[PDB]
């Protein structure tokens, strides 16, 4: 919405999209949206530092023609302020999975069922520095 | 556009941007296109193998509110088809300078008023596999 948006990615099950950017000193919350466009993705992937009430939550959801669905709270917290993150995620038909800093990782169901992955966005307090397709 | 196209890339003056891409085997034409948005372009680079009746040779020109700028040839082509290649841009108000593999580097003059670079566009036989901002 404010940082990188990219589409026509062609991303392909299997494959791999790792994306390393900068956390911001002051961060609150930062944005990956991955999908089809805008209105339909597979992935919102918000991790909240201090947000929404939220305090270090990673909070993900997706959006079915425009429509938000439910979301779901991971777990871990492998980020910090004013640091360099990678993230790598991958998909099938049935789940995504992300790969975090510190070996940590989890699954979130495929909801939309999609077999391309052609939009991506970035938003909030994260700085994208470096985009790769293995 | 069948290629990536990237908006929001907020490229600043004196900043680097790093497209990595492979060359298809049967590659006749490849397109960067940089700019404002699809109709106002600083730069639209786009080595010719073999198109236009042009064979081996680089083409760049500008786009400005939807018209195309005069066009300039440059004269090395250190492009492989079937072959991994790395181009980087850094631009100032003055000029666009283009760095190619086998070090060799030129200039385009920056014809439009652009305090930034927020919008890039791949396409033709050229499949981008790693964008980096520096
Ligand atoms: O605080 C809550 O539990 C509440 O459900 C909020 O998370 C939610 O906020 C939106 O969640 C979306 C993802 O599901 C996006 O992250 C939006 O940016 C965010 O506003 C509420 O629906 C509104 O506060
Ligand atoms: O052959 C020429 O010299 C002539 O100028 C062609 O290069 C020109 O082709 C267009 O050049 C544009 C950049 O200047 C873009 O690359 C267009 O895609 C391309 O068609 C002629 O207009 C071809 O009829």
């Amino acid at each position: 919405a404010c940082g990188l948006v990219a589409s026509n990615l062609n991303l392909k099950p299997g494959e791999c999209l790792r994306v390393r950017g900068e956390v911001a000193p002051d961060a609150k919350s930062f944005v990956l949206n991955l999908g089809k466009d805008s209105n339909n993705l597979c992935l919102h992937f918000n991790p909240r530092f201090n947000a929404h009430g939220d305090a270090n939550t990673i909070v993900c959801n997706s959006k079915d023609g425009g429509a938000w669905g439910t979301e779901q709270r991971e777990a871990v917290f492998p980020f910090q302020p004013g640091s360099v993150a990678e993230v790598c995620i991958t998909f099938d038909q049935a789940n995504l999975t992300v790969k975090l800093p510190d070996g940590y990782e989890f699954k979130f169901p495929n909801r939309l069922n999609l077999e391309a992955i052609n939009y991506m966005a970035a938003d909030g307090d994260f700085k994208i520095k470096c985009v790769a397709f293995d």
